[PDB]
């Protein structure tokens, strides 16, 4: 897609985790950003693979690009982040919400992390705050704090000409599927409602890019929608739904949800900015799986 | 099912792992043994459950029976053993093959076991040897060393009158499915062939009890067959199959197999006689998952 004049957006879909990754480039400077990259991982054998990550490396080189930002909307609990691998091969700066510290505090205790594990977000280059601006070449971008799914959820808006594109993360899905879950630690259905209403306050022709697409059909994969479409036909939080009705709906639905397959391996890796836990005496890195907790 | 006159056998099926558990009771003395019990485990949330195990508990009380043995044919790599739970609930003695020490040495290193983990099979009450006899009430049983799937695989032979019943474990499946795999560390296809031939040297009327039934197509669960049926129609190792021809078949097939879903959490638990890893300082037990080492 090309929004406005110089906003270039490439979408990448991982069927295994239903995760949509993004390559966002300024066409004027050929300088780009990578959002929510997927690190392939098999829970059975405990083996990683940069198969999907290399799809981004090829796309960058094909466009003669230059990575400036490696972004993450939130601490993913459904897949492993490939932010560290991409920074090691394409360079740039990693960035995540400032409230990563709250997440690191909780799961730092759940996994009984080694004393060397930082709870200040030292693993991430830049800690973004609400309404904070940052530059992708000539493209003016802003980081928006939109909690609900997690306490540290951020949304990235990028402007070119008069048109706006917002990368919302795990807040809104396609209008036919609804919204994200709020059964994770720190999550809140009432907070999510407010973050979305604030998101839908944007101009109605604002393009919204999704983090997941579970395909309610039937239909193929879709990643882009508009504010006007969401306000009119979202099955969970369209314009007719007030705060109280959403919360009762959202909370009742979360109780009927199963845990993500890779939630325990994902968080302990994504809280380290995509770094594997440090090797033990035998030089082997291990993922700690808490028993009968969570 | 009743073999001979005083041999009572109850089969139990776990849909998730296709595992077949057994309750073997002596009718006269009303004493019994439990073979390959399953401890329900959810890898997504790290939650254990004794729903299947309690089905064994209430079945014993229904028969007003007494548990003397809690057996395991080998260290399972597809499910968690519920031997410890059943021993704390029903009593008795746990027993396993003497070559448990070999698999505790290898996986004791793979999972980097904490200082205190015994690699001599000390966690098990009795270490069984080849052709060693033991008693379930008045029933004379005998343990046979039948490796190939694992270096410590045992088959349990029990006599009544008259007729012979053998619990082969993971060696022979139903004749329409063939044999077990030999890609697991310590396994060998040629030696498995030899173990099976020993088993098929028994009288043709001898009943064989399987450890798994993966349902080729859809024909309901089947756990019992005969030596004559296996010798005549086993798709992998019937009478007309030479040793060299089997090894080439078996080793080629194992290269086309994925790891079991629960292979990493099961082994590190089953090598502790069904006991979970000792809690850390925060009072939480953790399963170590080795990364890129399998
Ligand atoms: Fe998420
Ligand atoms: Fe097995």
């Amino acid at each position: 897609m090309i929004i406005g004049n110089n906003l270039h957006v490439d979408a990448f879909y991982d069927e295994a985790t239903s995760t949509i990754s993004y390559l966002v480039m300024d066409r004027e400077t050929r300088q780009c950003a990578l959002i929510d990259s997927v690190l392939d991982y098999d829970p059975k054998s405990g083996r990683t693979c940069s198969a999907s990550a290399d799809r981004l490396v090829e796309r960058v080189n094909e466009l003669n690009a230059s990575v400036r930002w490696v972004l993450e909307t939130h601490v993913h609990a459904d897949h492993l982040s490939a932010a560290a691998y991409l920074k090691e091969k394409l360079g740039g700066h990693t960035a995540i919400g400032a409230h990563i510290t709250q997440v690191q505090k909780v799961f730092g205790a759940l996994f009984n992390a080694e004393p060397g594990f930082a709870r200040d977000g030292s693993q991430f280059d830049v800690l973004l705050e609400d309404e904070e601006g940052f530059r992708i070449g000539n493209l003016q971008a802003r980081a928006l704090h939109t909690p609900g799914h997690t306490p540290a959820c951020m949304s990235f808006m990028i402007e070119d000409a008069g048109e706006i594109a917002v990368f919302v993360g795990d807040t809104l899905f396609m209008p036919d599927y609804g919204t994200a879950r709020c059964d994770f630690p720190g999550a809140d259905a009432r907070t999510l409602y407010r973050s979305i209403r604030r998101l839908l306050a944007f101009p109605d022709q604002t393009r919204l890019f999704m983090c997941h697409d579970y395909l309610p059909g039937g239909r193929d994969m879709q990643y882009v929608t508009t504010v006007a479409e969401q306000r009119a036909s979202n099955i969970h939080i369209h314009q007719g739904i007030d705060e109280d009705s959403f919360v009762a709906m959202r909370e009742a639905r979360d109780k009927t949800l199963e845990m993500p397959v890779l939630i325990l391996p994902s968080v302990q890796v994504n809280m380290r900015s995509g770094q594997l836990p440090p090797p033990e005496a035998n030089g082997v890195s291990y993922l700690k799986i808490p028993l009968n907790k969570l």
